[PDB]
Formats: structure tokens, C-alpha cells, sequence
């Protein structure tokens, strides 16, 4: 019955937060399969097809909100505290979103608009293969980097070289991924 | 019908006031549902659809104008005196906007753009995830604080932990939490 | 004579108008007799066979045009004033189209495309038995609901729950049918 | 062969031009019989059946291009001076499209897309009978108003009540129509 | 081949001055066909439709470049001496941009940003439907005043109501209307 | 109408006198509404929005101008003597500016521009971490005291503990605390 | 069997990627057999029909995905690395499609949306037969030309008449047709 | 690759130096092309658009740094001595930035802000055609002079007249152009 | 949570102190990246982004206050004695700011505001490249000379040749530079 209230979660979702969910959902939803999604419920439909999100199991949604920092919804509508997802972080295999995706998202939160401009031209300096613009959310840029296979667990060094021209707080985020080695 | 007057109200409504009205609509319009609204008329349409703003019931708009201090509209268009605010504040349930939201507005009401920069210097301690713009409305920041569940009805007294460091006059509004009971 | 003139009058009607007329003809023309209809004249032929629409008695057509707000035809071709449609209220049973169908139609007039997509999700949330698509008109959905016996004067509460997820003006349209209790 | 060679005219005509031509063609082509038209060729076929556009008589097209301000084509392909389009004003009946239509057209050209949104609010101020959409051309709205018989050659000055609120110079365009009384 | 140099002119045209070209084109291209224009070359395409600007006749562009003081482009691309702009003064009707538009432009050139703010305050007193923001331009105000039908060729003197309060030199500019005596 | 003729005040109104008006308007115009005021026109705008400034009642403006002694110009706008401000003393609540704001202003008028230096030293004693910009006149300092809620209507007398060290004439100003009896 | 997975390549391919593949498949699949194609599987089936691409010989697909820079799919589905095509395509006759197609694609990667806008404006001046609109891809333009054999390898440098006014690095691409000698 | 270092060079560029580079780049970058440019690398992207600056040829930037006295970057990061830029004097055409532009730049380096005040007073004495503003950089004024063709290799006597009215030492720069007689 | 205690530093520090910090920060922050900074807390943000200043490592801030002679603040903010700064100086690699920068600062402290005038004359004798202004700090001038590469680690012994001419005791510091090499 709570699908009725899934609606009542999605309406509070920012267009930007949706794009964030799209990026994080890429571990399950194909790069094009995700594209028709225009809101949370569209995502939920895909996740129902993948059986990641359903009335019988909204634990994926629970994490998703934890990952994009929409804890207001986790508590308000899913009626649980963030510490539940922190318990899901306790042991391997309980987290549904990969740590690497989380780190890349954390970057997108750390990187400012001005720095994003640097990211745009700087990546172009790294390769002409990418066609970039001011509409390229860093997360969308990351998707493009995946296409060229210059973004991944074995390409982390590239991100660090990029960070050298941006800031060291990002470099930190990169080093903080060491524990998942 | 009466939307003939709403039009002429909206023409005189400021884009800054509209931003604050979006915050005030949070007790009815979903957190991010109002985000594609560009002018007063679109806002008014949503309120008509939710029947918060009716041709026979303009009392919600009346309050809204009281909340954004537009007395040039209260009398000019709604033909109501300023004293009617206290009339609507006679008993609980009469006001449509929570005193909680009213306080949050007044808290930001006394804030300077230079204090907003100072706030960001303190907000990075509260949550480094908060990617904020130098022209970010404090009310928008409050929405972000909801996301972190660090600002709320019972978490109102979190604000003073950094607001007292910026402008202790805000405390006079925060202490009005007593009007919850 | 004029029955033949209708040949060149029906072309002024939309395909959405036709679909709407099909919904309105649900109290006369069977679903299996509605589907073959491809244009207004096909509809007219069925109504001629059922003697609802004949040159000697076009009072059914007259009402229909009122029901779908095509008064331009009511006056310019059927040569009668829009004010004459009030005669439907002179006595119970005078109207050929039931108020119930009128209400459901008015809803489809009030519901936008974006809201329609929301209705698609909401019904999916209500049950998986109803398979839906992007070409589903709200009136088409109502037909599907009828077939599944979840649409009726005693099922209005379901529509009310769904409308609560959209807007209160739709709820109003439904509540306007309460006077026929 | 020649009229067939004019099939290419549609390659320099815009989709907006076609939409405008459809409105202007309403005096001869049924309100919705025009809709299958996807290009100028399709339009011409309807005009061939209506005998408005013939290989040996393009005077109808000549007027159209003048009315929609595609003078580049009026000269380049139809090889006629724009000055000779004013010959429609020499005696009554020389014009093929009613002055009523070009009046409404000029209005639609004068109104901004942002003002169209403003109109939408005032269109509900007029009535709830008109269902609105973001893709509605003001000419489309005019058609819808005709359907409700609240707009016409005798009801043109109904628009003035709303137009005064958007652009009062439209009132003059309307007032000038009086000269054809 | 100069239509390829129209591109060049457009690149060498100042994006800030393009706004004034739109103002100058008000009596040829409706604000609806102006607002989607992003550069001069797009405007030029509109002027091709009206046949104001073609390779066979760039005299309209010539006049436009005179108004926005781009004499360097008259020489560089139109290959003509600056004095040839004054050929429009030989006989009445030669000019295509009314001195009315020229004077209003000259006013906007004389008015300081600080004086504009003053005019915006005075507009708030003058126009009952005045709406102000940080993107306002005196030329845009003039357009809006036409929409209020308070500014015009015969109503030009209205500007002296506020110009006399600001800068006598602006009033002097207005007095140039005397040439229509 | 006439309101527009009060704009002239700005020509003779010193920016420092405007800053004084800002201090006096602290009980009316919000911080965020006050600080973007760059001239009397922006001030007037805010006053109109709260309908404090209206042709039917300019008494608030009058009182304000009396405080800064610019009501001397009243005889050039309303044609009446500034002495009629004494009417505010007839009964309690007639004055719109609290004697709290008045007394603090009188202090800023009594203290020498060079003596302010000593007040900066006093501020060092009270708060060695406080920023002491040379632009901080006593009125701005008083605002900073409000930011530290050390100064107010009930705290006003606190100033005497350092004012006695500056000049007994300042104590004489402070002795107007008797007006709160 | 395993082909089931290959079918899903299209679930990561974008519509832009597929459109690019269509352009690159112009040396195999006619424009009349490309239109029905809506996804990668459709493309695959067209190629399977004539054994041009089949599960037992994916060497053409290997290049295709390599050429459109989707190396993540070379890994994910083709279970290989870019190195394979880099080595394989070193010598003439190893490519399945003309480098002419590839080079034109590379241009579409280098040309910005903003550059394409002005690129199209030049196309209108360069070829009056063009039917330009917002849905035209740069590659679609090239096809439009081929529809009447007015663009191809024989005039591969024709684009220099447009690129010279846009971006010299596009001229560089043209100057990289050295191996076609 | 190395572009990465050009970025790193650019981070030490002043916004004034950037504007100066824009002026010097006016022999290449279109009048409005540089308007969205907010930092060095953005400019470099426009220089990549023209291929004035490229990893294959950095001599353009190298000269520019010499022109605006940023040898701290030329020597430090581009490993180039100023004498190698001075080596340009061997033969004509070695310089990519005209001595005309360099001369006018040097003037802006010689003229004080206080002399710009007196310049702008004399500018109005010369003509009211210039859209005078307090934020007008002398180089921006030069651009406006170019617009009106009152600045050039044959208009240098205008600046010479102005210089004689400001500072006799300025004449030592503007007269130096005589070497190209 | 430790940066919470940095807030009250920037409030105490002067704009001059900030300017001094900016000069000393040049070894890490680009010559023109710090310019938008309006207070010390904005500086701190940049330092934390570049991780030059960390909550776990405040030793850079510690040094900063030492270098600008604010040792008495170390006990008030970092709770450490000034003697520990000499402890740091005991061994190489502990200091984060170069002695070169520090010594140049000491010079600016020794040079009088009046002497600066005579230095401006000397700077003109040195070169016409450095544009001078009364609002320039000697440290700002130092930066400008560095830009011309006439001031540096190997040119420090050149500048002093005119420094002694104003204050011989400056060289009592400068000549000690030898000890660091």
C-alpha cells in the first residue's frame, strides 16, 4: 500500500537530487534505460522491474536517500533513522550502492560551479574525445569518462591528477577510498 | 473572476518575495514541487489546484502578504487592514502557516548578505557537504538543514548554536518557540 | 438532407473530441461497437442505428456538443443557442448523458498531461492488474477501470484517494456529484 | 510539374509558419481536417481539394505569404510585389482570408511567450471551460474560444477585456477591425 | 556572397548593442519573433523574411549600424563611408528607422544607470502596473510603456514628466520631435 | 502623484543622513530589506511596501526627517512647519520612532568625529575581537551592540559606564531615560 | 543464448550514440532501412540479415563502438580492449567503413551546440535548399546534402567554407585528410 | 597535456590583465566573442578556437605575457626569456599582436585613474556620442572609439590632441607609432 | 568542528592584516586567486580546500599570525605560547612560509607611508613598466616588480640599491638573506 506514499516522497525530490539518484542508480540501471526517467516514480518503476525497490522491500530507497543526503524523507516517510543505513554499512554486501559511486557523488557535492568550469576545460585538456558544456553536471561528466574508460577503480590516479588542478579536499576524498582496497 | 486581481498582485510582487513565499508554501506545497515556478501566477495556479487560494477564500494569500510584509497589497487588493493579522492570531488553528515557518522567516529577515557569508563560514562546520552559493537564500539553506535533519520543529534550537555567533538578535525570534504551546 | 451534411460537419471535430464522445456514448454504444469507430460519421452511423442521432431527432448530438464544449457547432450547424442546453435540468432524466459520465469527463478536462502521467503512476500504485501505457487517456483508463469494476458511483472514494495525490480541485469536481445522492 | 516544383516551398517554410497558415486556412479548411498536415505539400493538397490553391491560380498562397510576412518567398518564388497584395483592400471580397483572422494573427505575433503564460492565468479568469497547456499558441487559444462561442467576428472585442491586462496596444488592433463594419 | 559577411558582422557586433537593434526593429519584427533571437545573424534571417536586409539591399542594416554607432562595420563589411548613412535625410520616407525610435535610443544613451534607477522609481509612481528588477533597461521600459499605451509618437511628451526631474539634456533630446512640425 | 515629488529630497539628503534614517528605520525595515538601500528612493520603496509612506499619511517620513533635521525642507514639499512634529508628544504611541533610537542618535550627534577614536578603544576593552572599521560610526556600533544584544530599550542605560568617561553631556542625553517612566 | 546479452548493448547506448552509429552505418544500411531502427538490436538485425554483423563475427561491431568512443562496452559486452581496434585498424582495408564517415563524426564531437547554431545559419546562406531546425544534427545535415549528391568525399573540404568562420581546429580536421591522398 | 600547465599559469592572471589581453586579442577575437570569458583558460579556449594558442605553438601567449609585463609567467612556466620575445624585432611579422594594440595598451598603463577622470571630462568635450560610464576602462573606451571610427592608425591625432590636454608625457607613446611611416 | 573556533579570528583581524596574509600566502595561493577574498574566513576556506590549513594541522595559521606580528593572538586562538615559533625555526622544513616572503613583509613594516611616496619616484627611475597608485601597498608594489621579474630571490640584492637611499636600515635585514643559502 505504501506505493501511494512513494509518490509522496518523489514530489519532494529536487531535479538535481534526481540526477544524483540517476548517477548512483547506474550500478543497476543501464546508461540508457535510466534516461527516460523524469522523476522518482519513473526511477521506482525501473527499480520495480529490477526488483530493487518494491513495497515488500524499500531498503534500497532507504539507502538512496542516505546516499543523496535526503534524510528528511528517510525519517518523514520511510519512518526510519539514518543509523539504520549506517548499520547497513557495518558489514560487506549490505550496501547496495558501491562505495566508488558514493565517492564520486561526494566529489560532486564538494566541487563548486567555478571549479566545475575548471573541470570542463581541464577534462577537455585531458582528452578531446569529450564534448563538454555548462550543462554538463559533473556526474554526467563522470558518465562520459566511464565511456572512455578513464574513470574507474583502476583509474583513480587520473582523478587525483585532475584534483591537483582543483583542490586537495578532493584529493582527500580520493585517499579516503583507500580503505575499500 | 478574482484571479483578475491576483494578476495585478503578482505584477507588484517581487522575485525576492516570491522566493520567500516558496519557503512559506512548504507547509502545503511539497519541498521541491514549487521549484519550477518562475512567477506569482504559476504559484497562484498551484494554490488554486490545492484550493489554498480560492476565489471565495483569499485568507491564505492575506496571511502570506502579512508574512512578507506587503501592506501595499493587503489593503490595495485584498481590502483588509493590518490589524486583521492579530485577529487571525487570536486562537490556534486560525493561522494557516506554522509559527515555526514564521520564526524561520523572521530569523532570516534580520540577516545581512555579509552575515550570510559569515553563516557559510560556520555552516561548513555543520555540514561540509553543503555546497552553497554566495547568493544562497538562508531560507534555502534552512531547507538544506531539513535534508540533514538538523533543523526542525524540535531542532529549532540548533540554529542558535551558530546564529548567536552571527547576530544574537535572532534569538528573540527563536525563543518564540514557546508559542508552540 | 442534413444527415448527409453531417459528413462535412464532423470534420470540425477533433480525434480527442471523438474519444471524448466515445466515453460519453458509454451509456448507449457498447465497447465492442465503439472500437470500430474511426471518425465522427462512424459514430453517427452507430447512433443512427440506435436511433440516438437521427436528422429528425438530433437532440442527443445537441447535448453531446454541449458536453464537450463544441458550442460552435451547436449554433452554426444545429441552429440552436447554447442557453437552450439548460433545458436538461427542467426534469430528471431529461439529459441523455448521465451526470456521472459528465463528472468523469470534467475530470479529464481538469487533469493535465503531467498530472495524467501521475495518474498513470498512481493507478499502477493502486494495482498491478491494470497494465498502462503513455497513450492511455484518462477516459481510456476510466474505461479500463469500469471493466475491472473499480469505477462507479460507489467507487468514487477510490477516485477521491487518487485525487488527494494530485490536487483538491479534482476532488471538488467529484464532490460536486454528491448533490445527486 | 510547376505546382509539384512548389512542393519545395515547404522546405523554406517553418513549422511555425505552417501552424500560422493552418489558422489562416480555417476559413476554408475544417477546424481539424487540417491536422494531418505535416508540411506545405500536405497543406497544398487540402487547398487543391478546396480549390484555393491551383497550379494556374496561386493568388491564395500569395496572400498567405504576405499575411505571415514571408515576403522573401512571395517575391523569390511567386514573383510578385508585396505592394500588389494591398489590392485586396481595393474592393470588398478581394481578400481571401477574413481581416478577422489577420487581426488575431497580428495579436498572436505581438504577444510574448512569457505573456502567453500570463494569458493562461487570465484565460482561467475568463472560464474553466478552456483546458490549457504549455504548447498552446494564442491562435490555438482563439480557436478554443471560438469553440465556446466566446470569440468571433462579432465577439472579437471580448478579447479586449483580457488583452488590456497584457498589452493595451492590442486593443487598437482590435478597434481597427471596426472599420469593416 | 555578403550574406556570409553578415555572419562576420554579427560576430563583430557587440552583444550589448544587439539589444538596441531589437528595439530599433520593433516596427518590423514583433517582440515574439525578437525574443528567441540570440545574435544579429538570427535577426538578419528575420529581416530576410521581411526583405529588409538582403545582399541586394543592405541599406536597412546600414541605417541600423548608424543608430548603434558601428561605423567601423559600415566601412569594414558594407564597404561604405560613414557619411552615406545621412542619405536617408535627403527626402522624407527614405529613412526606415523612425526618428521616434532614434530619439528614444539617444535618450537611453544619455541616461545614466543611476538616472535609470531614478526613472524606475518614477515609473513605479507613473505606471500603475509597473514592475521593476535588476535587468530593466530604459529601452525595455519604453517598450512596456507602449504596452500601457502611455508612450508613443503623439504621447512622447509624457517622458518630460520625469525627464525634467532628472536631466535637462534629456528633455532637450525630446524636443527634437519638433522636426515633425 | 505627489509622492513622486518627494524624490527631490534625495538631492540634498546626505548619504550619512540616509544612514541615520536607516538607523531610525531599524524598527520597521528589515536588515535584508534595508542594506540594499543606496538612496532615498530605495528607502521610499521599502516604506511604501509596508504602507508607511503614503500620500494619505506622510507623518512617518516627516518624523524621520525631523530627527535628522531635513524636515527643514518640509516647507518646500508639504508647505508646513516642522514644529507640528510636537503633536507626537500629545499622547503615548503617537511617535513612530522609539525614544531609544532617538537617544542613541542624539549621542551620535553629540560625540565628535575624532572622539569616536576613543570609543573604538572602549570597544577594544569590551570586545578585543570586535572588528573596528573606520566607517563604523556610533550608530553602526550600536547596531553591532544589538548583534551582541548588549544594547537595547532595557539595556540602554549600560552605555553610561563608558559615557561618563567621555563627556557629562552624553550622560545628559542618557538622562532622557526618564522618558520611559 | 549469450546473444541475449549482446542485445542489451543498446541499453547503455544513447540515442545520440545510435544516431552516430546510423551515420557510420551509411556505408552499409540505406537511409530507408535506417529509419525503422529505434535501438541497437534493430541495427544489429539489419546487419544480421546480410551477415554483415553476426554473433560469430562481431569485428564490425568492435570498430563501431570503438569509433563512437564507447570503450566501456568493448569491455562490458565485447570483453576486450581498445587496443584491439587500435592495432587492427592500423592498415588500409582493416576498417569496415570509410574514414570519411569517421572524420565527419569527429567533427560532430568537436563542434559545440553553440557553434552548431551559427553553423546552421551559415548553412542557410551556403545552400538555400536546406531545411534547418532545432532537431537537425550536424551529421543529419551531411545526410541531407547526400540526398541530392551535393556532398561527399569528392568535396570533403567543402566544409571549409563554413568552418573558416567558426573554428580553425575544424579546418585542422579537414587538413587531416592527408591519408586520403 | 601541457594545456594543464596553461591553466595553472592562468590562475595567476589578474582580471585587469585578462581584460588587457582581451583588448590585445581584438586583432583576432571577434568583438563579442570574448564577452563570456571570465578567466585565462576560457580565453585560451577562444585562442584554441582560432588556434592562436596551442600546445604546438605557444608563442602567441608568450608574446602576450611580454606585452602585459607578466614575465613571471613567461620565464617561470613557459621557460622563455623576454629577450626571445624581443627577438621578434629581427624581421617584420614576428609579432602576432600589432604594435598599434601594444601602443594603446601602454597608454592605458601610463594614464592614471585621476587622469581618466579628466580624460572622460575631455571626452565629453570631444563628443557626447560615447556612452560614458564610471566603469569604462580606457581600453573599453578605445573599443567604443573604434566603433565610431575615431580611433585608428589614421586617427591617432585625436588621442594626441587629448594627451596634450592631460599629460605631455603621454605624447611620447602615441607619437611613437611614427616609426611605421 | 574545530573551525568553529576560527570564526572569531577574522573578526579581530584588520583588512590590512588580511592584505598582509595574502602577500605571505603567495607561496601557496596564486598571485591572483586570493583576490576575491574579502575577509580572513574566506581565506581560511581556500586554505582548507587546498589543505594548507587543516583542523588537525593549524600550524600554518600559527605561523601566519607570527609572520604578521600577531603572536599575542596565538594564546587567544590556538592556546600556545609565542616561544614555540622559535622552536619551529630551530630546524629546516618546519616553516611553511619562505624567509624571502617574511623579510619583504618586514621591509613593508619598516617603510613609512610618507616614504612610500619617495619610493614611487625611485620606482619611476627604475622603470616605466610598473604603473603606480596611491592605494598600492609596498607589498603590492613588490608583487608588481616580481611580475616584471625585477624582484626575486636573486634580485633582492638589486632592489636594495634604492631602498638604502630612503632607509639604510632596511638592508640590515636584506643582507641577512645570504644565510639561507
Amino acid at each position: 500500500d505504501f506505493s501511494r506514499n512513494l509518490y509522496d516522497i518523489g514530489e519532494q525530490l529536487d531535479s538535481e537530487d534526481l540526477a544524483s539518484l540517476k548517477f548512483l542508480s547506474l550500478d543497476y540501471i543501464p546508461q540508457r534505460k535510466q534516461e527516460p526517467i523524469k522523476d522518482a516514480l519513473m526511477l521506482f518503476q525501473r527499480l520495480q522491474e529490477k526488483r530493487m525497490l518494491e513495497e515488500s522491500n524499500l531498503s534500497f530507497l532507504k539507502e538512496l536517500l542516505f546516499r543523496i543526503n535526503r534524510l528528511d524523507l528517510l525519517i518523514t516517510y520511510l519512518n526510519t533513522r539514518k543509523e539504520e543505513m549506517e548499520r547497513e554499512l557495518q558489514t560487506p554486501g549490505r550496501a547496495q550502492i558501491s562505495a566508488y559511486r558514493v565517492m564520486l557523488y561526494q566529489i560532486s557535492e564538494e566541487v563548486s560551479r567555478s571549479e566545475l568550469r575548471s573541470f570542463k576545460f581541464l577534462l577537455q585538456e585531458e582528452i578531446s574525445k569529450c564534448k563538454l558544456d555548462d550543462d554538463m553536471n559533473l556526474l554526467d561528466i563522470f558518465i562520459e569518462m566511464e565511456k572512455r574508460v578513464i574513470l574507474g577503480e583502476g583509474k583513480l590516479d587520473i582523478l587525483k591528477r585532475v584534483c591537483a588542478q582543483i583542490n586537495k579536499s578532493l584529493l582527500k576524498i580520493i585517499n579516503d577510498y583507500e580503505e575499500f582496497s
